[PDB]
């Protein structure tokens, strides 16, 4: 996985990263004289804490295959440390969506979930908790394919209960965040609670409010967004059962 240096043409920024911008280029690789990749810069590397960290998520996305989670192509671990991963050219979902927000129709939002559904399955066969579900973490590789795209201060609005309370993450944790993420893509890309401070998040979830039901979302969705906030973890779906009842859903509308 180490990459030559001079066998990538650093091109434009394309995105703010949680470490350091991301640019696309291009990898001049033997396989492939011009491949298109994404490249992922680290900010302060020079420190062997932030480095570590930074270079943690490339660790993590190596020991997945899955068509709708983006793939590592390799590293540069000398100054300035690169992570170079497949190019998602349609760039971040919530831009995307609030950009696209009059052009895409109800089946393409549905599609999305969905499509997240099916990686986040797959994470949860391999025992894997993410903790850190959300539209901000999503990317376009094509308007019919979005993929997770980030495996690296807290997201309070976005958390369950017990993750703010308790400093605890699961599987049922992340279906919560999931629930939510579902939010975020019906919603064209608004965040959740907006105009409301961190801290008194909990307190609204503790007195049972809920992010209401998105303008256009079919009832069968927003219920199943509702039963992944149960406030009782183990009242939660799986992401089995989310994923088909996400098909059946995602057939149901494009049968309208």
């Amino acid at each position: 996985y180490e990459i030559q240096r001079e066998r990538i043409e650093l091109g434009r920024c394309i995105g703010e990263g949680q470490f350091g911008d991301v640019h696309q280029g291009i990898y001049m690789s033997p396989e492939n004289p011009a491949m298109a990749v994404a490249i992922k810069t680290c900010k302060n590397c020079t420190s062997d804490s932030v480095r570590e960290k930074f270079l943690q998520e490339a660790l993590t996305m190596r020991q997945f295959d899955h068509p709708h989670i983006v793939k590592l192509i390799g590293v540069i671990t000398e100054n300035p440390v690169w992570i170079i991963m497949e190019l998602c050219t349609l760039g971040e979902l919530r831009s995307f969506l609030q950009v696209r927000k009059f052009s895409l129709d109800l089946a393409s939002l549905i599609l999305y979930a969905y499509q997240l559904s099916t990686a986040l399955a797959y994470l949860e066969s391999k025992r894997f908790v993410h903790r850190d579900i959300a539209a901000r973490n999503v990317l376009v590789s094509a308007t019919d394919c979005v993929k997770l795209g980030d495996f690296g201060k807290l997201p309070i609005k976005w958390m369950a209960p017990e993750s703010i309370n308790f400093r605890r993450f699961t599987s049922a944790s992340d279906v919560w965040m999931f629930g939510v993420c579902m939010w975020e893509i019906l919603m064209h890309g608004v965040k959740p609670f907006q105009g409301v401070k961190n801290n008194d998040v909990i307190g609204r979830i503790e007195n049972g409010e809920r992010l209401p039901m998105p303008p256009n979302c079919p009832p069968t969705l927003y219920s199943l967004m509702t039963k992944c906030w149960a406030y009782d973890p183990s009242r939660r779906p799986r992401f089995t059962e989310l994923k088909a009842q996400l098909s059946t859903i995602l057939e149901e509308e494009k049968l309208q």
